[PDB]
């Protein structure tokens, strides 16, 4: 009975996708198809996402265990066994949920300076055309936003403060069980991040996947500043430093 080991968590707009896509070219790694299931999130969700093009995380999400299981009908002979959700990070009941069924599991999770993550979920909104207003006034809304229970694309700063959401998943699988990426070191060098994932799933390292506007200036002092609190939180927690997102 084929059943995930391993655990791509987020966060959103943090590169996951491309990860994802090299990971599973590996012959010893199966991810299904399905993206964002988020499966393990369901229980802290709220009744219905109420926001624009919200339709997506209240009708394809899975919630049925059975259904979860049938997304690795595909698995054959490989060793390790994924699954990706990019708000997994964001939800606070996520971890141990995930831990009570998979004790074992590993978890992967890729951050990007929260003040760029906030900027590309903009992006994304304003590109779906789900958002039309500017990004400063976009921010402005997040507050009124949380309460109407938008989905969490549209939660600007609240995904982007990593430290309480990394912290819980330390917690509760251990160091052992959890690898930390940055994303402005997977896009110099992805096939050396990729390699290294494939050391932390126990697979082969020896593959090669195939790998083949501007923010207000206030707005990116601002918000270096609300995040460097918790980003301070965080070097002490996953153990480096992240001078990168100061400069
Ligand atoms: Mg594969
Ligand atoms: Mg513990």
């Amino acid at each position: 009975v084929a059943r995930p080991n391993f655990f791509i968590v987020g966060a959103a707009k943090c590169g996951t996708s491309s990860l994802d896509r090299y990971l599973s070219q590996h012959p010893d790694i199966y991810i299904p198809p399905k993206k964002e299931a988020h499966f393990f999130s369901i229980p802290d969700f709220p009744e219905r996402f109420t926001g624009p093009g919200d339709e997506g995380m209240n009708l394809y999400t899975i919630r049925d265990e059975d259904a979860y299981m049938r997304l690795f009908d595909g698995v054959r002979g490989e060793r390790a066994v994924g699954e990706a959700s990019v708000f997994y990070l964001f939800y606070p009941g996520t971890a141990q949920r995930m831990y009570d069924a998979y004790p074992d599991a590993k978890i992967l999770i890729m951050l990007r300076n929260p003040v760029d993550r906030a900027f590309s979920a903009y992006m994304h909104l304003v590109r779906d055309e789900r958002e039309t207003l500017s990004f400063r006034e976009s921010l402005a809304k997040e507050e009124e936003r949380i309460r109407q229970h938008y989905e969490p694309l549209w939660y600007y700063r609240a995904v982007g403060l990593y430290a309480a959401q990394v912290k819980r998943y330390l917690d509760v699988f251990g160091r052992e069980q959890v690898k930390v990426i940055l994303f402005e070191e997977f896009a110099r060098d992805p096939v050396q991040v990729v390699r290294d994932c494939c050391a932390f799933l126990g697979v082969s390292t020896d593959f090669v996947p195939d790998t083949s506007m501007e923010m207000e200036p206030d707005l990116r002092e601002e918000l270096t500043a609300f995040f460097a609190p918790d980003v301070a939180r965080l070097e002490a927690l996953i153990h480096r430093d992240l001078s990168a997102w100061r400069r």
